[PDB]
């Protein structure tokens, strides 16, 4: 991880909203421990700019340094800091689904992270970064499928919520709530800072 000329694209204010953002309804490994799809170059800095050949294009990204070199570079990185220290927790703010707090990016995102979110606007926020099917796809596909609403009870889609035991709040806004299905997924499991909510 190397800050471009001292840029240091990272936001501490967004660290409050991250877990509550759309990734909460995803519950996928992308925020849990496995690197997010289209991970930010802030953590890599080696060759993986966007992973996807579009912005990653720099050393001839098309198969060769896509499946090899890239994954190996990030995979050779010291994991002593744990995966959570990487672009794991900030996955929501770095991926930018748009169903998050818009004032976050308007106020601190574009100012503090500056260059990062500018490039992410065209990348993840723009078209949606997709990484090679080697590792990332294998993980996310097998993860997102079961972990869709596997926060506590996937069978009941936690629509009933664990408020019965007086949970109050567990993580994202409150207890095990916010169903990935049913009309109005915003029922209970909705962030206090959410813009573009709805379908």
């Amino acid at each position: 991880a190397g800050p471009q000329g001292g840029f240091g694209a990272t936001g501490g204010a967004s660290a409050g909203l991250i877990s509550r953002v759309a990734n909460a309804l995803a519950n996928t490994s992308t925020l849990r421990t496995v690197l997010r799809t289209g991970v930010s170059q802030q953590i890599a800095s080696s060759v993986v700019q966007r992973a996807a050949q579009s912005l990653a294009s720099t050393l001839g990204v098309d198969g060769n340094n896509l499946a090899r070199f890239a994954v190996q570079a990030v995979s050779r990185l010291p994991a002593g800091s744990d995966t959570s220290a990487y672009a794991q927790a900030f996955s929501s703010a770095l991926f930018n689904a748009g169903v998050l707090n818009a004032s976050n990016i308007d106020t601190l995102g574009s100012r503090v992270l500056s260059a990062l979110l500018n490039g992410v606007s065209s990348a993840a926020q723009g078209l949606g970064i997709n990484v090679d099917s080697g590792s990332v796809q294998s993980d996310i596909s097998s993860s997102s499928s079961f972990l869709s609403t596997s926060s506590s009870s996937a069978s009941y889609s936690q629509a009933s919520a664990s408020s019965t035991s007086g949970a109050g709040y567990t993580g994202p806004s409150g207890p095990s709530t916010g169903p990935s299905g049913y009309p109005g997924p915003l029922g209970g499991g909705a962030p206090f800072g959410q813009s573009g909510f709805g379908g």
